[PDB]
């Protein structure tokens, strides 16, 4: 069956065949809600309470036999090496010969109570739907607490070691969390889960080691938290990613931080002892010990499935097959010697699409520039600035600016009519360009979505790759017509009247950034790459927590760390990121300025330039600009950065093959 | 009318009688977007319209109402067109074309005016009619958003012209509408109730204030008030009224478009607030004082009085209303600061020796009612915030930590924890139960939730202020205490970084004992450093975690010992000396000796470890874990920012103008 249905329509094959029943679900969580009551009635005096785990637990239940188990929490377990106190089947067997007998209202028809090994399972069953109930008797390891504190884990780490140590056997105890983790969860990404659990359940049907499903909800999990958090994705990338995930079985390594962190030494040594292991590494949100992954033969078998799948006619129909950008294995955890490899594998885009958009941009600027304005003498200027433009660009998110310069503007402000008016046009032309030259262009191309009050944008895509780049237009004042300070006299007859933030007139001078960047050698490049990303990595999780100091910031100290620490064609990677982050660390005495274009020489500049140099400690003027002041002193949270950057100093990425430290390059803080 | 409403039953007389009816409204807003449709079509010059008035904030009356509107001509390129007299010819040109341009049924409901300095129109409907005055205006915002160097060619332009303040203010028109438009429905319900009274007082006495100011005001007493979108519309008027008996107080202004960050502003701003009160800054021009003559308050101020101390106002004894300053600290002179914390931020003292009194059988009840069967009885101890005697009027609370034998240790006792609390909760039922009338204040109930702490509230039976007491569970760590008790503490932490003070309850009393019997002016210094810190919270936790008020109490105490260590000194120089610091915050490592020292064997090893941390660090003098004063983790940088902010106040002028200046202590000790 499941083979036979093409990408599209998949949402209906989970809701005809893979869902459950409203009805029946109507009826059974009734049935297992009067069970946990009847099990908490003083009847049963032992028992602090109960929690649902399994399949039905994490509320995972596919249509046919289903998984589930609950727990007793047995108030003579008091500690987890309680757990070892085996001869509590006793008490389970008890706890069947008084359960079995209460039987209470309708729900007699329906039980059906069974003896089993190491304490008994209740069956739970319908018309269409059956539950087997596995029946655990556990420490609540939760009611040390109200939340997973750190204390918790210390003392599971001290029974760990106290005991035999058997990592994740204690799991269970988590029962509680597990279901915190797995409710309020998008309902498509429920339909996702049981889609890869059929999937699952087929590969196992037909292959004749195996691997618990609770491996791949997780793995489908991480692939919607990190590739979509949209709550209206489509289905069909969703699979491709997740195959594209179980392909990289060798590189996959997966965690969360929702309920432990790096801070106690006791749970960091924990963790750093697990994210280096043999990855597939797989640790679940609630117990740092239990790793998740079964046999590693197993997810060979998934891997020679998930191509079989991913590579059949009814996927792979689109053009570029779309998909979610996930990595395998978050930089966090890649050894310092495998950071050129990373770099290159997972942040540079693709040179030939790069080659495609550069013929295209070039096709854009010149049937702009020419149809613009006919009736006006005066045509329009575009230069093409950002991240694409200079060699700096990611695989994911790349920008461009296209800077229009023209004779309308006369100052840097009160030009509002005169900027609108360019826009429109620039938008009138984009649309006739759309509708002339669609086919001459050798990628695609997004038609121009705008309106008044916004800026212009548009997006290039592969026509072969998921890559993407999107440019937005920015009427700009023709500042410079290096540069005579003259023109800086220009924008200092501005700020020298007053405090103000700098720089909302940067895009003036974006030929000055592009060159400061571009001709600089490509592993330094590729270093600005990493810092990039590990900016973007940052960004992702303090971003709720206060406004971060903007990119191009660390992207000029990723250039100052190169000039003062070594000048030289060839460095090691890990070396530049670890004095990128020694410097961020040191942000408490930033002093930092590029006397390329503009110099004390002048009397307005050097009055000037020597101002801004005393505003704040941090301070990181833009080298194109002496307003720019792009290490804004006082207002951004560098703190936060600082915090981040002392983490990040404990990770594998400084550690050398011999597991020795690496050690960052003497730079001065202040220049 | 009006004055028989009782206070209840006000929103029915609102809707009954002031609120414009829907089926009139229907038409009439079409007719305007009409009318404004037409005026835009090239009517080549007219480049777009606002609209302005009572119409344009959404504030219309049932009645014959008051509107504007306002056309932008494209030969209109600075404010100085303004002054230019001939707009009244292209008006009456306007006017001339407008009158023959008609369209549909619109003939029928338009009434073209002739009028001085241009023309006007009325808009009528049943039981509705709308008056537009037509305005020639440059369109100021086409120059950027109100951008700082909007508000410096303004007063450049107030300079060259002849200088009128506020009257390019009609420039701004369509940031009165974005203000005004996107505020809840009771909140407009109030202000037409507030213009209906100032018709009513306008029609019987017979100077002249615009409602604007009125209308400006109640904004500003909702914003300080609750800022809930459900009110009692008796606490919003009762509190109006309250602040227009304070006219030569009142002193209200915004920053939602405009800021002290920019000299050219600043200075305007500064002037202002300096002015005749009540100043009333409107939000979107920094010249335009709104308040009318200083003659029409006292009329306010008297048919205020009137009101409010009707019989169908003050009914309820405690009545209710919201807690707004007329005039923030920032607009007080330095010299008045010791009269503005003694009016405004100290609580009554007698509520304090009643809510004592009350406390005191609260513990007598507990301590002996909760634990009959067992052996071991609770022992409640009170701290927080009023058992020193650093209360503020408003928000204060307490702690009562309950100690217990049940506990054992620091953690992993939950289950005891929920018993004594549980059994407290009832205990607390039955008094109220017993005891309801014994009380010379009023008790709410006990409100809980099985997760949740326990709290409960007195409240006076003649005043608004209140306290909130919490129940807290706690180790009886104490049992100056000796080492062997923070050796218990230390063998926690010694182990890892984390944060500290997790266990600060266990040591409430050597918290109290450390901030009581300090002198009165220091304790006033230390409300007024919290409410400077409850107004940079007001507007700066939205943008981060701000660091603990704990902290600057700290602070303060810091800066009176090393400052000046004297009973009596000038509360200015104080709080200078506390915004001093906290611009230094980079340098802290702030702490006291005076219950662990370094004479033990681990709690100097310890202690020499706290010492060796961030550089912005304050130790808890009553534990070493305490580390209240945060390195990164909290947005000290922030509070350093609105510290340099503040250094501009007239709290640190003197009244001949000069500085006041810090006392020199040392930011390391
Ligand atoms: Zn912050």
């Amino acid at each position: 069956q499941l083979s036979s249905v093409p990408a599209q329509k998949l949402g209906w094959f989970i809701q005809e065949y893979l869902k459950p029943y409203e009805e029946c679900q109507t009826l059974i969580d009734e049935m297992v809600n009067t069970i946990c009551d009847v099990l908490q009635e003083p009847q049963f005096p032992l028992v602090q309470g109960v929690a649902i785990g399994g399949s039905y637990g994490r509320k995972t239940v596919l249509r046919g036999n289903s998984d589930g188990t609950l727990v007793l929490f047995f108030s003579d377990l008091k500690q987890f090496q309680d757990q070892k106190r085996s001869q509590r089947d006793i008490l389970d067997k008890t706890g069947d010969k008084l359960k079995f007998c209460l039987f209470t209202k309708w729900l007699k028809n329906n039980f059906e109570i069974q003896k089993s090994l190491d304490g008994f399972t209740i069956q739970v069953f319908t018309k269409n739907q059956r539950i087997s109930f596995e029946v655990l008797a556990a420490f609540n390891a939760l009611s040390l607490n109200d939340n997973p504190s750190p204390w918790i884990y210390r003392e599971l780490k001290r029974s760990l070691d106290k005991t035999n140590a058997s990592p994740g056997e204690f799991a269970v105890c988590f029962t509680e969390l597990q279901q915190k983790f797995f409710d309020n969860r998008p309902g498509k990404l429920k339909d996702l889960i049981l889609l890869i659990k059929h999937w699952h359940q087929q590969c196992q049907k037909k292959i004749k080691p195996s691997l618990s499903p609770y491996a791949l909800e997780l793995l489908t999990v991480y692939a919607w938290e990190q590739g979509c958090r949209k709550d209206n994705f489509d289905i069909a990338e969703g699979v491709r990613t997740v195959l594209e995930l179980i392909k990289c079985q060798e590189k996959l390594c997966i965690y969360w931080m929702v309920n432990y962190n790096f801070e106690d030494e006791t749970i960091r040594n924990i963790l750093l002892h697990q994210l280096q292991s043999a990855r597939p590494v797989i640790l679940d949100p609630v117990d740092p010990t239990n790793n998740v992954s079964g046999d590693k033969i197993c997810w060979q078998w998934l891997k020679k499935e998930a191509q079989t799948w991913l590579t059949s006619p009814n996927l792979d129909n689109e053009l570029p097959a779309p998909s979610w950008n996930v990595l395998p294995a978050p930089l966090f955890t890649t050894p310092g010697h495998l950071l050129d490899k990373f770099i290159k594998e997972f942040l540079q885009p693709n040179k030939c699409f790069l080659e495609q958009i550069d013929s295209a941009v070039n096709i854009i600027r010149t049937f702009l520039k020419e149809n613009c304005f006919r009736q006006s003498t005066a045509k329009i200027q575009i230069v093409r600035g950002g991240s694409t433009a200079k060699g700096t660009a990611l695989k994911t998110g790349s920008d461009a600016d296209l800077v229009v310069f023209h004779n309308s503007l006369k100052s840097y402000t009160s030009q509002k009519n005169e900027r609108h008016k360019i826009v429109k046009e620039i938008h009138e032309q984009l649309k006739a360009f759309w509708r002339e030259k669609e086919e001459e262009l050798e990628v695609s191309f997004e038609p121009p979505k705008w309106k008044a009050p916004r800026v212009l944008s548009f997006s290039l895509k592969s026509k072969v790759l998921n890559e993407s780049v999107s440019f937005d237009v920015l009427p700009a004042f023709n500042a410079l017509g290096t540069p005579s300070p003259e023109v800086y006299a220009g924008l200092i007859d501005l700020y020298k009247s007053s405090d103000l933030p700098g720089g909302e007139f940067s895009t003036c001078f974006t030929v000055l950034q592009r060159n400061f960047i571009r001709s600089r050698p490509t592993k330094l490049k590729d270093l600005i790459r990493l810092v990039k990303h590990w900016y973007k990595e940052c960004e992702r999780k303090l971003k709720p927590k206060g406004s971060l100091p903007p990119k191009y910031a660390l992207e000029l100290l990723t250039i100052y760390a190169w000039e003062q620490g070594s000048g030289v064609p060839d460095f090691d990677t890990a070396e530049g990121f670890r004095t990128v982050l020694e410097l961020v660390t040191q942000y408490q005495q930033l002093c930092i300025f590029w006397k390329v274009n503009y110099n004390f020489e002048d009397e307005t500049v050097r009055k000037f330039l020597l101002s801004q140099l005393q505003k704040t400690r941090p301070v990181i003027l833009d080298p194109a600009e002496p307003t720019g002041d792009v290490g804004g002193g006082d207002r951004w949270c560098w703190h936060l950065l600082a915090k981040e950057a002392k983490e990040w100093l404990s990770s594998p990425c400084f550690k050398d093959g011999t597991g020795n430290p690496i050690p960052p390059w003497k730079v001065p803080t202040m220049q």
